[PDB]
């Protein structure tokens, strides 16, 4: 039995067509180094997605590996229940709070972004019960947002692919419009006027539902899995005014944006968000360990704390919450990002990336080139005036991603957009190679389509 | 400034009174070795809970540590999305399927037991939609069961502490009785007749709700966090007959029971369960890494697979699903449990534990001693005839657990019961010390409650 045969026989893959998988089998990745991964045939690829938007320090950072070792040999597992604690969770929590872009009070740890957003839902319900506001429970999120895939966090999520077949969303998880100007603005509408319309939509939704029933608004500062969607100018300012008007919590989902992805340490800085709660994951540990973190501000903590007293203890926690190895690795990861000035470096690399892509801005299949900092997408279209796809929506993105792989680069298609989210440690020459490989994949796609004109 | 001060300033603790925490601060655990952990003052404790029912190989297993190192230096992160794969996930999935106590088809990986049960809920809904049974969506679980703490998995959970203040359970998550003879049987009622009554309760619940609306029954073979509750003889046989009668899936939650805790490899073996789906966590990796696993049988896989095709791809997965370091560590962990015959060793140590505890069966505050394999609990009461608590439920258990800690043993109170779930590697004298530290805590508690 070969390794691919075993994979097909035994594993149900996430985000995979299981029948197609039985026919094609896996692409088995064997090893990683720097920004590269290598398959089991020895072929190398630039991991232009940093795996899953996550491997900030690349695939062979020895400092993270040694940090894990040192903690394993000290205390390889312990927990935070019932007053227990340990040094790595404490020092990581301190670091996270002290680096927060707004004043924050406490950290709560989980294993995943999905668990973290699920926990935030529970914390907000618990809070409003503590405050004597039992009706104030509904969440508002956006179409095409991604907040994870637990029953509750997939309800926050606004991507149909995460809901169809799963009886989601649950009641009380409401969705307003995707802030993507290219796709949803009216003809000849400015970004600012589009933002106005989105803010009016939110306020009208709040009023229709009863403001006293709305607890929280959650958003990624820019939307990752939904297409690297940069909101229109003035969106976050105007959205936050509406939320404050009705005493609605603002939750910044920084799972992808966190730790230097967008040109500053947090997407909340880049986009001028003053959140009550922040959710972090991914680059927190360069995904070397499963760890996520919730930052809550003082009012959120104080209400939760009061109720935890009245009810004996806070009846929530994962076994792995604050896992000492995962926290030790994350702590060392953040130190490296600071010591090596990787936020600034990623900003400079992101300008090179975007400039490289913009050579193709008048290409007949290039509908939009978007991004900021070191995250970007190229949305391909079959017709630039109508913005219509070539053949079915997704055809171009799938073909492009396949060609990129052939040319030694792993990208991710989101419909007809192809994403870039390379490790922060990418250098100038490597950005050049990423754009070169994009260009070759685009040339292949263009020859395949034959645009004429 | 100090480490405890930092902890108070910056961390919101699970399962903690946050205000009391601001006054008392943490007990900071600095290091571990074997079955012991040490606080930052150098005091050693027997970790009689194996941390959180989980550290099968104890706190200094070098093989697990080296397995992590070797994988870190090969490929420290990758994922399973969009046909991608890697060796440690593949080899672990193979091992899990081949060791399953009933024929299983596929493994799906998550980070936690809560995520795994949450995923199972979604899988069952997805399956029944695929099969053209859109009404067949309700879950039945038990009072005092523990299945995790996501919005959905806390709804499966049957412990009030996990639901009060959280607006749970969600609709469609139904609960039948806790199978605890000491608390819920009638006067003079046999275990077998108590089991009959519980099976009738389940069937009547199914009929009242409409059998066509019930998708699944989920249970821990024995209930862990809810009190180390061993079901009455014939319970699982009779419960399963009811489930099969109405085409209801049987889900065995082996998060605590898995990998030698109950005297055999799985609680499903110990209790004669033939589940459609199994959920594993904890001892899977000795908790050295966050990893859990779902095993699904052929019919479940085939329906999900068909739907994943019709809908383009299976729209579910965690970044950490099958993480190469976590899967590598789990794989090595299972190899060690096999190579060192730890299932058999744990069973022998469990007999010693239970025989040691049984010396206290006539103590005036001991209401019940229960367990099997290497999991046990002693339930304290203020009065043995009435089974009433001292003051209020939980007062004794809180005091006992605190005294155990003073005597160098970490236990966990579940109401007025204190639990034992030591690492599988515990030795005979260490079991003796566990019982001795229990006895000292019990003496203290007796003097405290007083005449």
């Amino acid at each position: 039995s070969s390794l691919p045969e075993k994979d097909i026989q035994y594993q149900l893959h996430p985000y995979t067509n299981a029948r197609l998988h039985q026919e094609l089998g896996p692409l088995i990745i064997e090893r990683g180094e720097g920004i590269y991964v290598y398959d089991d045939q020895g072929k190398g690829y630039i991991e232009a997605m940093a795996g899953l938007w996550s491997a900030a320090l690349g695939f062979s950072n020895q400092r993270l590996i040694k940090a894990a070792e040192q903690q394993f040999n000290t205390l390889p597992f312990y927990h935070l229940f019932s007053h227990k604690s340990h040094r790595p969770s404490i020092e990581l929590a301190e670091k996270l709070i002290e680096m927060a872009p707004v004043p924050m009070s406490k950290v709560f740890f989980t294993n995943s972004g999905s668990e973290a957003n699920d926990t935030v839902v529970k914390m907000v319900w618990y809070l409003n019960n503590a405050l004597g506001k039992p009706a104030k429970k509904k969440f508002i999120s956006r179409v095409n947002g991604y907040h994870g895939i637990t029953v509750a966090s997939a309800s926050l999520t606004g991507l149909p692919g995460n809901q169809r077949g799963f009886d989601l969303p649950l009641p009380g998880f409401l969705h307003v419009g995707c802030p993507h100007h290219y796709r949803f603005a009216l003809a000849g509408e400015s970004e600012e006027h589009f933002a106005d319309r989105l803010a009016v939509e939110l306020e009208q939704k709040i009023l229709a539902e009863g403001p006293e029933t709305i607890a929280a608004f959650i958003g990624e500062p820019l939307m990752g899995a939904g297409g690297v969607i940069v909101p229109p100018r003035t969106y976050w300012e105007k959205i936050q005014k509406v939320c404050r008007k009705y005493d609605i919590l603002v939750i910044a989902d920084e799972v992808i944006c966190g730790f230097g992805r967008t040109g500053q340490m947090f997407g909340s800085q880049t986009f001028g968000i003053q959140p009550d709660i922040m959710v972090l994951s991914k680059q927190l540990s360069s995904s070397y360990q499963p760890i996520a973190a919730i930052l809550i501000n003082a009012p959120v903590f104080e209400g939760i704390a009061d109720q935890s007293q009245a009810l004996g203890a806070l009846g929530h926690g994962f076994t792995g919450s604050g896992h000492p190895v995962a926290t030790a690795v994350a702590l060392e990861n953040l130190k490296i990002i600071e010591e090596e000035s990787l936020v600034e470096h990623a900003a400079q690399m992101g300008q090179l990336l975007r400039s490289g892509l913009q050579h193709f801005i008048d290409h007949p299949l290039v509908g939009e080139i978007r991004g900021c900092g070191l995250i970007a997408a190229v949305e391909l279209v079959g017709d630039r005036v109508s913005k219509a796809p070539y053949q079915a929506l997704g055809t171009l993105g799938r073909y492009m991603a396949g060609r990129a792989q052939e040319h030694g680069m792993i990208t991710r298609a989101m419909g007809d957009a192809v994403a870039f989210c390379p490790p922060l440690i990418v250098n100038e020459q490597e950005v050049g190679m990423i754009v070169e490989r994009f260009a070759r994949a685009l040339d292949d796609t263009t020859q395949w389509v034959g645009p004429g004109g």
